[PDB]
């Protein structure tokens, strides 16, 4: 699923993202525009083997389970797949606990590279939230 902008915005608030951890909703609507041009279908390989899924680019290493990823972890206990479902409940409730992690939203790269420290309000203007 392709998420309009807004309406991004008005999952990640239904499910308690708006503030999580002192991130505003418009830093979880910018993330996870770069991140997947708020496509759930998305998906990106590294290097490292590991792969990214989903709107907010949820990564094998640490995070989930795709069975191809050598001595990784899945510390949401979730299947990488259920990252890139139409509903967003599963990249929501892992994203909670990557940002609780220890450096924040810096856990995801073109969140710092390109939303921290930016007018990031500008991503939920005008919806109905
Ligand atoms: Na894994």
């Amino acid at each position: 699923k392709v998420f309009g902008r807004c309406e991004l915005a008005a999952a990640m608030k239904r499910h308690g993202l708006d503030n999580y951890r002192g991130y505003s909703l418009g830093n979880w609507v910018c993330a996870a525009k770069f991140e997947s041009n708020f496509n759930t279908q998305a998906t990106n390989r590294n290097t490292d083997g590991s792969t990214d899924y989903g709107i907010l680019q949820i990564n094998s290493r640490w995070w989930c389970n795709d069975g191809r990823t050598p001595g990784s972890r899945n510390l949401c206990n979730i299947p990488c797949s259920a990252l890139l479902s139409s509903d967003i409940t599963a990249s929501v409730n892992c994203a909670k606990k990557i940002v609780s992690d220890g450096n924040g939203m810096n856990a995801w790269v073109a969140w710092r590279n390109r939303c921290k420290g930016t007018d990031v309000q500008a991503w939920i203007r005008g919806c109905r939230l």
